[PDB]
């Protein structure tokens, strides 16, 4: 198992989401945790962006989130915040899924809030982690 880093402080109105969707996502896979720490590999960000929010990301742990107003208030944060961490995890858009899939993100709409991966995207993360 592998712990990646993460920097939660410059999103001071999402403290809660970050947490829970940093448990779902330690809840799911086996073959990397996130922790919160200093010296973070990647860090939450939060502000205005009319595109919604997005990550800034290597797709294996670096990078930086960013969480915005509008989106986390019209679709559910915590499906909002777990999928854009899905990115720095490794997995891609895939905005045609079914809610059941976390990485169609907002596709399905607002009436949406699964925020966890499914088999098929718990598989891969293991599988992107298997060997660091
Ligand atoms: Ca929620
Ligand atoms: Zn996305």
């Amino acid at each position: 198992t592998v712990t990646v880093t993460y920097d939660p402080s410059n999103a001071p109105s999402f403290q809660q989401e970050i947490a829970n969707a940093a448990q779902i996502w330690n809840s799911s896979v086996r073959n990397v945790q996130l922790r919160a720490g200093g010296n973070a590999d990647f860090s939450y960000y939060e502000g205005n962006d009319s595109r919604g929010s997005y990550a800034q990301t290597d797709g294996h742990g670096r990078g930086y989130i960013f969480l915005d107003y509008q989106q986390n208030q019209q679709y559910d944060s915590t499906r909002v915040t777990a999928h854009e961490t899905g990115h720095v995890l490794g997995l891609p858009d895939h905005y045609q899924g079914p809610c059941s899939e976390l990485m169609s993100g907002g596709g399905p709409g607002p009436s949406c809030t699964n925020p966890y991966p499914n088999a098929q995207e718990r598989s891969r993360v293991n599988a992107l982690w298997a060997n660091g």
